[PDB]
């Protein structure tokens, strides 16, 4: 009852990091990074399992860059053991493979009578990591589920979440997950926060999450709330070893959403799976569009391209430098506004900001 | 003259509830609440005693919903005892009914001449709580209307308020009050705080009350602020019993307020009991509307949605659970605009968004 | 070098009055206050000494409510003696008068080569108090000048200002002032902590200068940013004895200003006397116009009836046990955002809001 | 890993500055400052390094009104030795001459391979001091090239940064610099803070840079952020020995941007050095433009004279007890409101609001 207010959440905008002693180029900096020993990563930058993000072209544009995909599970099994088989088959210098020279793919599951199922014939396809995906991960259901798959597949990847705190990232390693997914309501187009009250500021999220991880030598994937290249600097080095994103890539050639036309500007589809329209209830996302943005490709170059940038400034030769050594400094309003241009009527803008 | 500033208080917007491992879903929490051992509720939702909120259509429907209707004082002693008549004899498996299997109904009182005679005919009509419903629960002549009450009818279940400290909460149990009704100003169309300068942020104030409230072994009902479901889940999180709402059922069928056309959009007045209009002076409430939003069984299976959904997230198998066990994180302005969405066009709400 | 960031500054939005209980209506409460044993106000309504707020109509029409008006000092010696004249010849139950049944007026004087012969033709006219009225009342000039009246007349009332510190308060005093008017920056068309960089906000600065005069047994005026009859309630409670006010009395009767027609809607100027029209540089104000309000008696009302339903909240029976017993509580922008309207389309505003 | 929070940074919107006993008029302070020995301004303000800021015609306009303009680099060697020599020949009681009497001028210079060639043409044609400019003055190239600059030219002044923490600010020292410049993304147009994610809020960055440059006997410059006459007066309080503008001059006559016609008002463009236009790659700055404003003696007088009213008021007779003596207070967005005009329909403005 007393403690009931004392904790203090920060998120993006809340904080920014000071600036150290550099002797790396950004164009030099060192960009990989190991979720598990066999899911490796050359850029840590992973498309979400949504149905209005990823599916095989997706999946394949982000490993070819170096990243992965998250195929999503809004589809038959048939269908989604098929994606993973396009990804795989799939025939690009910073290529994310796997020891057979095949691209790297994940795919989403979740906690129902099917998902045994499921999994089964996505180890079958080849997937590199399974996504336990659910709204709330710290649930008796997820561990269960989590246990389950682990007992049955030894060596199988598994990222499971979403999770927000210390507790549930230790409730889900003791269950067997070797990478913890990590955000409660930060997402472009989620409403937990607002339905149901509840969530942590995503940067406080993170930290708290990869605090609890490190004791265990698990992974922390930092999950929404990215708007901006330097909000990846942020993440990682709160503590995350990679972002997750979904609207930064939901306009992007290789998404699967649908096109809209509104005022001659193309647009994609932008939907939280917690829609009325992505379940089919009490749902907790609305539906959105974000503009046609080209070719992930370009999108991923200008992230990787401010994150590069962000090290050099922070002196990361590599993202453990960044996760372990840097350090922020707490901003009010005033200066999120100082941060952002001001004072100045602006004409053009940058594929960045 | 040293201690003047030091306090400091959080509304609904300031905080988030931290998630916690849940073993029991949203569809199978407990909602029920005992405001007094003889006035039970099934979910923790009361409509307002507003002459644009409760009458006996909406007192009906909110105890057929498992709820609890007072209805307003602005009318005369004869046909209020007829409205509560009305619900006491109307003919949903969650009604919350009295030991004769009538729907329950609460009445508002003032503290004026003829505040004794009108108790005495609310009584006479079976009507199975008053509601001494004042500007400023903590002044002598509420106190004393409230030791009048208590000592003419024992047994007799009384909610006295506004309040929105300790010390009148204090004072309002030790008149004879079972149920004290905390809020200063956090109506949407309250100006208290503007006009007088006056008031307690919500979520401190119903924390402060709470914690003297359990002191005595009485309950609190949280009156004023709510705008989502998710300040429902933050209101008794803070140690409310009971949500007391407004705006949020004004704009429902069975609300007694006048129509109004607008822009093609149908709406309802809302008016506070403080505004010129309701009081026929320096006046502290103003007058609005709200859109029309059909019946109030349908806004408020949301709100218990999104309230159900908090829960699950908390961990918490029932309201006692969310009261004592749930924890709450403070957010920045920055936290909260991460808490709604952001970042992408809306096309398409939700009901409960 | 190290203390350079400590002290933190509230002002009005930051905070709210903590109710407490009350034996005294509203209508009873007692709003006299003794700026001086021969300066007694009925109310604690100071009209501003500028040339779009208080000529002799207005100082005859705050007396006549038990206030006071300030003859503004952008006229002629003679000019100004004579306004003084017309308010004491003046022939209404809360009349504030003096020895000799007359109404009381002020006048406002700087610090030039011109200010003993202004003031000797202002007291030959039986003003009842002078402002020093400077931009930087903590100035050697200023001091040099509070004790050269003070030195002449031994008996006559002094006002000095402005100021915002403690020091500055006590350096008046030491002087001969009897009343130290505060406020740096916070005036409605006031441009100094933007032009300057230099500031305290405003109850802040009435708490540390209101502290600092009890220590002398002397008076406050809480001179600027008052927007709402709420921000008297708290400006009295930080500590001050009355109020001083521009922009909410410029659109009235009274007020000497220009009108401007705009949008069908009738304005009055109101300008600083920092602004380059005023002073006929490097201005310290602007240029503005407010909405034309009708007789000040019915502003007035409206902004008394506020104060009292706040004391009425606070339980004060009179300004003595506002100042010296009132408490607040610190508020977010959320806070700042439950306190007025919210989530309600308004049609219908109040005299008072 | 666990002090990754504890920071916390101010900028100009967060703080003002705490009026003092003053003795000296805003109109006899001294506004005199050595950046060294050899450089001395009579106003404490410098023209930026930019293509849109400063080419031989704003130099000359800055060292005619005692200050100093830094000539781009954004052109051949030869062309930048050759706009150093005519603001040199120029042929104003405050002007800024070296000891032959001839205005004073500085460069900037990159880190690249022609950083030496540029330096010795820019030292045969006289320049006045060297501005090592560069996005993170913290890095080995950087100081590398400050260590070879200061063992070629002995007694040549030397600007260098840019930076935001004593760490650097005492890496550039001991390479040899003697001004260290500060500002790591409050630029107008500057976007490093998104798109790295990094920096500190500009109060801040001066008083830890300053805090360490004190400790060498060494100057700062503060640049970027500076939107309003008063933050001159906070930038120089917090530490800096003179300000650096961009945005605030780039609409003069004399800077040497392209004029743009909207809405029948002029304007010139203002670009960041790290925007795609200025480097002919990820961006850290965008484009945009800022009314014409004319001759820029008439700005330069306008912001002079509110860091004049900032030192009366803050009784500062001089730069050096500004920065050593001056006191902040911090504010919430609701002392920035006030502090701000509020609550009136402003007509007119001013030159320097």
């Amino acid at each position: 009852w007393e403690s009931k207010f004392s904790k203090e959440g920060l998120t993006f905008d809340d904080v920014l990091l000071v600036p150290a002693k550099s002797e790396v180029l950004p164009r030099d900096v060192d960009l990989s990074v190991e979720l598990t020993k066999t899911l490796k990563l050359n850029i840590p930058v992973i498309s979400a399992g949504m149905d209005t993000v990823t599916e095989s072209a997706m999946a394949i544009a982000m490993a070819r860059q170096g990243g992965l995909g998250i195929i999503h599970k809004n589809m038959s099994i048939e269908q989604q053991a098929e994606q993973v088989d396009k990804v795989k088959r799939s025939e690009f210098p910073n290529s994310s493979k796997d020891i057979h020279g095949r691209l790297i793919v994940g795919a989403a599951v979740g906690v129902t009578g099917d998902t045994m199922t499921r999994v089964k014939k996505l180890v079958e396809a080849n997937v590199d990591v399974i996504v336990i995906d659910t709204a709330h991960g710290h649930s008796q259901g997820v561990l269960n589920t989590v246990t389950k798959i682990r007992e049955t597949y030894p060596e199988l990847n598994i990222i499971a979440g979403n999770v927000a705190t210390a507790e549930a990232t230790r409730a889900l390693i003791e269950a067997g997950a070797d990478v913890v997914k990590v955000g409660i309501g930060p997402g472009s187009i989620c409403t937990t926060r607002v339905v149901a009250g509840v969530g942590v500021p995503q940067i406080t999220a993170i930290y708290d999450c990869a605090t609890e991880a490190r004791k265990h030598g698990k992974t922390i994937i930092a999950d929404g709330g990215i708007k901006f290249s330097g909000d990846i600097t942020k993440a990682l080095a709160a503590g995350g070893h990679a972002v997750m994103l979904g609207s930064l890539l939901a306009g992007t050639s290789e998404s699967p959403g649908e096109t809209e036309i509104y005022q001659g500007r193309r647009f994609k589809v932008y939907r939280g799976m917690g829609s009325v329209a992505a379940m089919e209830f009490v749902p907790e996302g609305i539906e959105g569009r974000t503009p046609y943005k080209g070719p992930v490709e370009e999108t991923v170059y200008q992230l990787v391209g401010g994150l590069r940038s962000g090290m050099g400034y922070c002196g990361s030769k590599d993202l453990r430098a960044l996760r372990e050594e840097a350090q922020f400094i707490r901003m009010t309003g005033a200066g999120l506004r100082e941060s952002h241009p001001h004072d100045v009527q602006i004409t053009k803008e940058s594929p960045n900001y």
